């Protein structure tokens, strides 16, 4: 259930899926946890991320984040890094790719909105 | 304003907001994802805080948390599942490739630091 990541060496955290497959075959809960233990033996980092699973207006749905929410956080951090003294060509390419991913994901949302008004 | 200007403008489910101050590099290290909807008592349907690693993991004074590639790996895995199921689309195939190339560019900064 643990993710095989692009980065292979000196990973601060691991990522794993929680639960089963839901709508579209996707997992809707993830855990980011550290590979480091503190003095007591607990995780230095343990963070859960629950995704929206169904329409927000339906009270029976699981309410949570969506994927563009996560990319927008990373987009904002890469923009702050690129405007600061630590800017680099690597993070400029990563920023451009993150934004083009965000733009592709918004295509279906906008098309669906245009269909619903008509 | 702490609220983010996102690529999506209409029918946004959640608002993303910067928490705290700028730190290393001028970047914020804590974010809140909160719903644009509430119950009758004023409670947010969604209120998720995301803390980023600030400072070396080996230092006890540092803020321990997630890193950016962790969040992209989650989105990467989601898009891979969606692309294997009934919601597969050319749009998500393009978004997936862009997400993985962003991840590869970030890893290049890491592998270069390992060498140096």
């Amino acid at each position: 259930k643990e993710l095989s990541t692009i980065q292979k060496r000196e990973k601060l955290n691991t990522v794993e899926r929680i639960g089963s497959e839901g709508p579209g075959g996707a997992y809707h809960e993830y855990v980011i946890k550290s590979n480091s233990m503190d003095s007591q033996g607990n995780y230095d980092v343990y963070e859960t991320i629950k995704f929206q699973k169904g329409a927000r207006k339906e009270e029976k749905s699981q309410h949570g984040v969506i994927d563009s929410d996560l990319l927008e956080i990373v987009r904002d951090r890469l923009k702050s890094f690129q405007a600061g003294p630590f800017s680099s060509r690597e993070n400029a390419c990563a920023l451009t790719h993150v934004e083009e991913a965000l733009m592709w994901m918004n295509r279906r949302v906008e098309d669906r909105i245009e269909r619903n008004v008509l």
